[PDB]
């Protein structure tokens, strides 16, 4: 009474094992009555590179071209590129931000990486002052739903990919505390290819039923402490 | 000696610092005698998104899209798109791969993240099998050397950052040693906007003077424990 959402989703099938846990959760969100909005930056064919067509109207220097002093006064003179501005007003209307994607490189499909690239620039998604605890964004959820091709075995301490929580620093605290946001525990899929077809039926089950309480958890602490620490 | 060098670079401004930092590469990479290719990514227009485009034959299952088997699948066919399989030769005729960026989201910008995203493939850098010591690269260097906005001190263990180190892993150990390449120790010029000009002068004369003894060095241990200690 109520709740507003936004997925950010980047894998180019529907069909797929993260499509399904996309639409899990439009369902289980608009069935709460939550307002839920989808980016589908591949359908959108969303543009992950950060150029000075990013800038509208004329730069600040067009010297020496430099992406954060532009993009940061474009934000403040509303001059920025409308993909960007479209993305932002979604941003600073949600309580809560979902990423659902597959793991590519133990970090985001580049479509995704371009996102955050050029939607959280500086004035809106941080500023000085505003970083970490104070980043602009404060007050919002985010959290990560990811998918692995590796085994949840190969993603401890001292197997071969190391802790999950390793990869998840520069985007958990890096990129989504920098900015403000407190940060639920990650939704990780281990592994769907390898099925079985119904573990997978239930990987999605699980994440339909936890979104149920979703309102209800406490943010992870987002510290050193917690990604690599004991 | 008789070495072939690739620098994979993402800044779209040459008269940037990133860009003095490629630019001494490339002067003393050649005054060695080393044979010395720039894949200048912005200046390219290098496509980051990893989508159905990238496979020009008739695709192994048409009626559900993975990019990963289908891209495994154009590698071994000779039907991937030609601007992956000419970035592919690069690497395979390259004996060291210098990646020169600034530092985005404790990451590599977006455009970089699609180079590796869809340069890399399976059949290419890894199988599975065939992978962090059996990757392809084997026998390969690789070097990541990084700009940062945050200064030394910001970007240490105790430090509002974390340690460098940390936002290494998926770079050097989730990708480069996944791929099999040996890992020499990171190039991070810190804060340059912040620096004074004689400062400045002075991490490109280092990167410079590094760089005549390359080929001396020894890679680092890329473990966990180099990362993050413990
Ligand atoms: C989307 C985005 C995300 C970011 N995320 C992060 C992050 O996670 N962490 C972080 O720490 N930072 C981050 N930054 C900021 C940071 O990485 C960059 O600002 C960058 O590393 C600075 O390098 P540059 O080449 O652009 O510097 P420039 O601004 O080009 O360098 C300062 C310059 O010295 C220059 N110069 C060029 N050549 C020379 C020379 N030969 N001698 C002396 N001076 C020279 C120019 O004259 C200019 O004054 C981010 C920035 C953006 C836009
Ligand atoms: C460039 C690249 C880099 C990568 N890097 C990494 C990495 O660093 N680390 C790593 O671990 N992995 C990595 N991977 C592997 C990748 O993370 C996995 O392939 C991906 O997460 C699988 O998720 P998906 O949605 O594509 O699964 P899919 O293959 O689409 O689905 C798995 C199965 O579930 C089926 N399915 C669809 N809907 C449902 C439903 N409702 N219920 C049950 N089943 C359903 C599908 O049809 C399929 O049979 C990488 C892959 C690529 C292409
Ligand atoms: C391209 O990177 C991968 C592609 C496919 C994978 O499995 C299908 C990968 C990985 C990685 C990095 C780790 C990893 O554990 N796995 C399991
Ligand atoms: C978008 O992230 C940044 C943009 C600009 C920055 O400084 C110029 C940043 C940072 C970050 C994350 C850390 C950080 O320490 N600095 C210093
Ligand atoms: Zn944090
Ligand atoms: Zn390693």
């Amino acid at each position: 009474a109520g709740k507003k959402v936004l997925i950010v989703y980047a894998h180019q099938e529907p069909k797929s094992f993260n499509g399904s846990l996309k639409n899990v959760a439009v369902d289980e969100l608009s069935r709460q009555g939550c307002t839920v909005t989808v980016s589908d930056l591949y359908a959108m064919n969303f543009e992950p590179r950060a150029t000075d067509k990013d800038i509208t109207g004329t730069l600040s220097n067009p010297e020496v071209f430099n992406y954060g002093v532009e993009t940061h006064e474009a934000y403040k003179q509303r001059s920025l590129a409308s993909d960007i501005t479209d993305e932002q007003k979604k941003v600073r209307e949600a309580d809560l931000v979902i990423f659902q994607f597959p793991l590519y490189w133990f970090s985001v499909p580049a479509i995704l990486k371009g996102w955050m690239d050029r939607v959280l620039c500086q004035g809106f998604a941080f500023d000085i002052p505003g970083f970490y605890d104070s980043g602009l964004l404060q007050g919002k959820l985010a959290l990560l739903s990811v998918t692995t091709g590796g085994t949840a075995e190969m993603y401890t301490k001292t197997g071969v990919n190391g802790d999950s929580r390793y990869f998840l620093w520069p985007l958990q605290h890096g990129t989504l505390h920098f900015c403000g946001f407190k940060v639920l525990a990650p939704q990780i899929s281990f592994a769907p290819e390898i099925a079985s077809e119904e573990e997978r039926k239930g990987m999605v089950a699980a994440w339909s039923q936890r979104l149920q309480t979703i309102w209800k958890e406490e943010p992870i602490p987002c510290t050193a402490h917690w990604h690599f620490g004991q």
